[PDB]
């Protein structure tokens, strides 16, 4: 072989200096020669260095695990894609026009169910003797089942209930005995909560312009549409395994094939004719070109493979980041005519340095009207009241404005700089009434 591409190297480090992920590792295979990039720190405090052991959480690329497990079931005949999904969750009222929805598990493969935005909120929330047809119960679908393409991260959730009622074993269990195993994946595993995994690094989102350290939210029944775990190498392997079947068991090459069968059973847009298979996007335009996002609170990554060409692509990052969402794109735009597009822009990114602005623009306010009052019973409980009015139609106000979500969301997904924009507003209104009181 020869040397790692240098004009490849430098787009990474580029979209990394970007995107402010502190850690970033990037594999790219082109028929056997893989290559690999590995830049920066799993944890900033320890400054604790990314290996290749490095841990990450995969996001929805959790979902292709899921879907081929859907899709091995399947192949063996303990499953079928049209069947009935309360045949499984029996105790999952799911209702179009108020009455019970049929929904298939191809509903929830290919995310034509109808499950509102609010089930993320939802599934993603640890509640510990609560199983996913309960968390579910009595949802009001967007339209009727089949109807129209629509994500939601919280239909593979529903497959991985469905997983464990067709086997009788656990989530972590069909995933290792059926994937991690047989492949050799040796590291990677569908966790059931937030214990202690070895070599996780550790994540990270936006605040004031930095990362900042962020524990984030993770629910066992949310873990298989966004929490499993993997690594780089274990990532490869996945990466090969799609694209060399014939080492394979004849059930898992069979499943393999149905997983890459895009759903043209819906709606297309003028600018999308893309299909959603089992976890994947299927883009015939100068593909076939096989593609999914990770995107956690604080872990993003990617994954794309054009078959064809023999090339996988797999990045992992321990921040939420669109530029390692679009990194994918950039590195096989790169493999394939050598130029790529500018970095996008980010949506955690625009949103912090809004509120960094709306911070000073209300920290500049107070400092006016306590420099020009300072200069200058019933007080202290009518200039009390009103803050605590405003902090309370702060807090109805998620659940008015877009019903279904709430300030437990905002906080998860949002960048570090959201809690100052409440406080800022009410500690803004503490001092002005106290300086009206005055
Ligand atoms: C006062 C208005 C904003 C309060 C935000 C909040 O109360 O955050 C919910 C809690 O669940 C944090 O996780
Ligand atoms: B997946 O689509 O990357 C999914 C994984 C997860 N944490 O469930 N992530 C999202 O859908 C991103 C939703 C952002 C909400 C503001
Ligand atoms: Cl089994
Ligand atoms: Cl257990
Ligand atoms: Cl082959």
């Amino acid at each position: 072989i020869g040397a790692q591409d240098e004009r490849l190297s430098t787009l990474i480090h580029q979209r990394m200096q970007e995107a402010k992920v502190p850690a970033l590792s990037v594999s790219v295979t082109i028929k056997g020669v893989r290559q690999r990039f590995v830049y920066g720190v799993a944890d900033v405090a320890s400054q604790k260095a990314n290996t290749l052991d490095t841990v990450y959480e995969l996001g929805s690329m959790s979902k292709a695990f899921t879907g081929l497990v859907v899709q091995i079931l399947i192949q063996e005949g303990r499953l079928r894609q049209g069947d009935d999904i309360i045949t499984y969750l029996p105790e999952m009222r799911l209702n179009y026009q108020g009455k019970p929805a049929s929904l298939t598990v191809a509903d929830f493969l290919y995310h034509t169910s109808g499950l509102p935005f609010s089930t993320l909120a939802r599934l993603e929330n640890p509640m510990p003797g609560s199983a996913v047809a309960q968390q579910l119960r009595n949802e009001n679908l967007l339209f009727a089942p089949g109807a129209k393409f629509s994500y939601a991260s919280a239909n593979y959730d529903v497959l991985g209930a469905v997983i464990e009622n067709v086997t009788g074993k656990t989530f972590t269990e069909v995933i290792a005995e059926r994937l991690t195993q047989p492949l050799g994946m040796s590291a990677t595993v569908a966790v059931k909560g937030d214990e202690i995994i070895v070599n996780k690094a550790s994540g990270y989102k936006l605040g004031f312009g930095k990362p900042v350290l962020f524990h984030a939210p993770l629910a066992r029944n949310h873990v298989p549409a966004a929490y499993i775990h993997s690594t780089l190498p274990d990532m490869e392997i996945w990466i090969d395994a799609w694209l060399h079947r014939k080492a394979l068991p004849a059930t898992l090459r069979e499943a393999m094939s149905n997983s890459w069968r895009g759903n043209s059973d819906v709606p297309l847009a003028a600018d999308n004719r893309i299909l959603y298979a089992s976890g994947w996007f299927i883009d015939q335009n100068q593909g076939p070109y096989i593609s999914h996002g990770g995107q956690n609170p604080n872990f993003s990554s990617c994954i794309a493979l054009r078959p064809d060409q023999q090339i996988g692509i797999v990045a992992l990052a321990n921040m939420n980041s669109n530029l390692i969402l679009q990194l994918c794109a950039d590195i096989d735009n790169y493999l394939r005519i050598g130029k790529y597009a500018d970095g996008a822009g980010d949506a955690i990114t625009a949103t912090d340095t809004l509120f960094v602005y709306l911070t000073l623009l209300l920290c500049f306010w107070g400092a006016v009207v306590v420099v020009r009052g300072a200069f200058r019973v019933r007080d202290y409980i009518i200039a009390l009241a009103v803050p605590g009015l405003v902090a309370a139609m702060l807090y109805v106000a998620p659940g008015i404005l877009s019903p279904g979500l709430d300030w437990r969301f905002i906080l998860v997904w949002g960048p570090s700089s959201v809690l100052a924009i409440p406080f800022g507003i009410i500690l803004l209104a503490f001092v002005l009434t106290l300086n009206h009181q005055i």
